[PDB]
């Protein structure tokens, strides 16, 4: 019952962390490629 909610929260947090990592990886690739100058 309770553990159920705990598991969901854990998964939710993991998803957020993954998304961030993926975004960071892409940002690094863009910089290495230097195809275009970033807006920021």
């Amino acid at each position: 019952n309770w553990l159920w909610y705990i598991r969901i929260f854990i998964i939710i947090v993991g998803s957020l962390i993954g998304l961030r990592i993926v975004f960071a990886v892409l940002s690094l690739v863009n910089r290495v490629r230097q195809g275009y100058s970033p807006l920021s």
